[PDB]
């Protein structure tokens, strides 16, 4: 039994939610809040432990950017802290590669990351490595076969359609085709051999497009169109099929979760969220208790 979790996330201010959705029956569970609120965040999971990462407390009294590590067990609902990044990072990417956890950009004030570090659970410590060739925040992660892809942001100036590769064994960053849309807070996964973005903000406008990336052909195709514009979305893979989480649309935040099926080429609604909200980090494990 596996579960969609939503950590953090924004709406009139940071959250501090972690709540898990069932896809077997549509049920929602509350869980433990996080310690300190915070949005623009990633989740994911190592060793059935969920991590949250980064991000920024957006909050009445004051606005905190986060270079926290934070380690979730659903054995015991509870959270604990693990070992600090070197850096707060907003608008992060996060992705796994054998059981080491890589934070890729987001901000730090007015500051924009290049920089990327990798965790590593068993000694509780972070290292910095190589960082991008481009400044990135907002920027979507994900990886494939055992490399680590970051995809559109923002830099300081402009909105992103390039992306990036890091090949961990020359710890080397290299370009990758652009995608064909302006991006800045979309949704990265993986779904069999193909690098998804779906939504983010171009620079005028939320979008509801979706392209994916195939590896070995190296190009940009555009799938179905998600049924709502939305930036700033959480996303996770679940069983075969894409979810997206929330976001923003420009005039809404939203509660909404759509799930892509890519034999069909279809994108419907699959549930509401508790509540609408931006920013959240999401993941997927077994279910708690
Ligand atoms: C920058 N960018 C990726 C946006 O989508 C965006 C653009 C203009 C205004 C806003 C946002 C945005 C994104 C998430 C939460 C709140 C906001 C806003 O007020």
């Amino acid at each position: 039994g596996r579960l969609i979790y939503t950590a953090g996330g924004y709406f009139r201010q940071s959250l501090s939610y972690l709540e898990a959705y069932n896809p077997s029956n549509g049920s929602w569970l509350r869980l433990a809040d996080l310690q300190v609120p915070r949005s623009g965040l990633a989740g994911c999971v190592v060793g059935g432990l969920l991590y949250a990462v980064g991000g920024r407390n957006n909050s009445p009294d004051g606005n905190t950017d986060s270079s926290a590590l934070d380690c979730y067990n659903p054995m015991t609902n509870q959270w604990s802290p693990c070992a600090s990044m070197s850096v707060p990072r907003n608008r992060i990417g996060v992705g796994v590669i054998d059981g080491h956890i890589y934070a890729v950009g987001g901000s730090h004030g007015c500051i924009h990351h290049s920089s990327v570090e990798r965790y590593e659970p068993e000694r509780d410590e972070w290292h910095l490595v190589a960082p991008m060739l481009t400044r990135r925040i907002g920027v979507g992660v994900a990886v494939l076969n055992r490399l680590l892809y970051a995809v559109g942001g923002f830099d300081g100036t402009n909105r992103l359609n390039s992306a990036e590769c890091y090949y961990p064994e020359r710890n080397e960053w290299r370009m990758i085709t652009p995608m064909n849309t302006i991006r800045s807070g979309a949704g990265v996964c993986v779904l069999h051999n193909c690098i998804y973005a779906a939504g983010g903000y171009d620079g005028q406008d939320q979008l509801n497009s979706v392209e994916r990336y195939d590896v070995e052909t190296e190009t940009w195709t555009f799938v179905a169109p998600m049924r709502h514009h939305r930036s700033a979305l959480g996303i996770t893979v679940h069983q075969g099929k894409i979810y997206v989480l929330g976001g923003y649309d420009g005039h809404t935040f939203l509660d909404s979760v759509e799930c892509y099926d890519p034999d069909s080429d279809t994108w419907s609604e699959v549930t509401r969220m508790t509540s609408g909200r931006s920013g959240v980090g999401v993941a997927v494990t077994m279910e708690p208790c």
